[PDB]
């Protein structure tokens, strides 16, 4: 790609604030300047050491993520600053209104959802990453909140900043990458064995912690120091629900992501059969419900 092609942003888009309270770093929540349409925009510097991340995020959102459970890139812009001083980079997407999933289970009573909004939303994020794999892209850093909702409960992946571009479907990688509670085992064995390498299974693990998550509140582990965390994931039992109130079909598709061995751990295609997903008889009441907990949150802030 050309940065030095990239428009200037004025009179396009500008900046209202920033987002989350900084949880996700330097994004904000913009909007066009003539339309009014609002929008994420994520600011970064342009150093000659971040190129290849700042290409391959570009591609992941121009080439991907016109996909219904991707949210949307609407293009990217330059800020130019003077030789010697860095260059900023917009990079400008649909803004996802209702808030992460993360900020769902914070603000649901008992820190926990609903088995027929977690079969939504789990299935709505392995749409997304059946999509993805099947382009060959590994997310990588999958979890409640890089995913999102709009005002009308549509559910969307973000963050292509860590992401991966295979040549076959059968590709590997061997970067110790993603964050450590969601991580699967086979990439936790990258940052102390140079030989070993993960593919896209990755994902379907992470998946699975984040339907822990929404289960639970937090993914397993939480309480202890991501080190320990990361030292635990690869010895550990594979992670099961703890309470057995929870549906035996959603038990089942627990036990479905969360195969430690990832040459055995099922792709989506395989996943998205499970009765868990496959079977969404109230998925009509499911985004009503969404849409009244999100219309409620936004009118109890003010
Ligand atoms: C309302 C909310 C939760 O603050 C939001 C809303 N809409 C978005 N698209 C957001 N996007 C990101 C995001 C994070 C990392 N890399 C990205 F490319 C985008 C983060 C927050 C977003
Ligand atoms: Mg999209």
């Amino acid at each position: 790609i050309d940065l030095s092609a990239l428009r200037d942003p004025a009179g396009i888009f500008e900046l209202v604030e920033l987002v989350g309270n900084g949880t996700y770093g330097q994004v904000y929540k913009g909007r066009h300047v003539k339309t009014g349409q609002l929008a994420a925009i994520k600011v970064m510097d342009v150093t000659g050491d971040e190129e290849e991340e700042i290409k391959q995020e570009i591609n992941m959102l121009k080439k991907y993520s016109h996909h219904r459970n991707i949210a949307t890139y609407y293009g990217a812009f330059i800020k130019k600053n003077p030789p010697g001083m860095d260059d900023q980079l917009w990079l400008v997407m649909e803004f996802c209104g209702a808030g992460s999933v993360t900020d769902l289970i914070k603000n649901t009573k008992g820190n926990t959802l609903k088995e027929e909004w977690i079969a939504y939303i789990c299935r709505e994020i392995l749409r997304g990453l059946s999509h993805l794999h099947q382009h060959k892209v590994i997310h990588r850093d999958i979890k409640g909140q890089n995913v999102l909702l709009t005002e009308n409960a549509e559910v969307k992946l973000v963050d292509f900043g860590v992401s991966a571009q295979l040549d076959r479907t059968v590709g590997r990688r061997n970067t110790f990458i993603g964050t450590p509670y969601w991580m699967a085992p086979e990439v936790i064995a990258c940052d102390e064995n140079p030989d070993a390498t993960y593919d896209f299974k990755s994902d379907l693990w992470s998946l699975g912690i984040t339907a822990i998550e929404m289960a639970e509140g937090a993914p397993p582990l939480c309480d202890m120091h991501p080190m320990r965390a990361l030292f635990l994931i690869p010895r550990n039992p594979a992670p099961r629900l703890k309470s057995k109130k929870w549906s035996k079909k959603f038990q089942s598709f627990i036990e479905s992501c969360l195969v430690k061995n990832h040459s055995q751990r099922p792709a989506t295609e395989q996943l998205m059969k499970h009765p868990f997903i496959r079977d969404q008889p109230n998925e009509r009441q499911v985004r009503i419900q969404l849409k009244d907990h999100i219309d409620r949150t936004k009118k109890k802030r003010g």
